[PDB]
């Protein structure tokens, strides 16, 4: 099963949140595919 990305806290940067969005989207796509 595909890894779940950990939610970034303590003042995460927009690019990090963007990375979280891409990894979370990736996770969703792969989770559906699985």
């Amino acid at each position: 099963p595909p890894k779940k990305p950990k939610k970034p806290g303590a003042n995460a940067t927009p690019e990090k949140l963007a990375a979280y969005e891409k990894e979370l989207a990736a996770y969703e796509k792969e989770l559906a595919a699985y």
